[PDB]
């Protein structure tokens, strides 16, 4: 529209409150040391191109990330499709 997104109907979702246009608030996360964690857990399923077990792998990461982080880091390469369980417990990379 003409400005703004104004339809066939009156569209206006845009307000002159100016008490609260927008503000976003700010999230920026340092999502690095995710991105590490994955990094590193992707490092040994590959290093040795089998499954392995998610309890190994929180036993061998147990000093490197925290518990929780490392779970979110599996999770992830879950949900990214990177890594598949064949059995319970047991993952490997593609």
């Amino acid at each position: 529209g003409t400005g703004g997104i104004m339809m066939e109907e009156r569209s206006i979702e845009e307000p002159m409150e100016e008490l609260l246009e927008e503000e976003i608030p700010e999230e920026k996360e340092e999502n690095e040391l995710l991105e590490k964690a994955k990094e590193d857990i992707l490092n040994i399923l590959r290093q040795k191109r089998t499954a392995i077990s998610r309890k190994y792998i929180l036993k061998k990461l147990g000093d490197k990330y925290d518990e929780e982080t490392i779970d979110d880091a599996i999770t992830e390469l879950l949900a990214q499709g990177e890594i598949y369980e064949p059995e319970t417990g047991y993952y490997k990379l593609l």
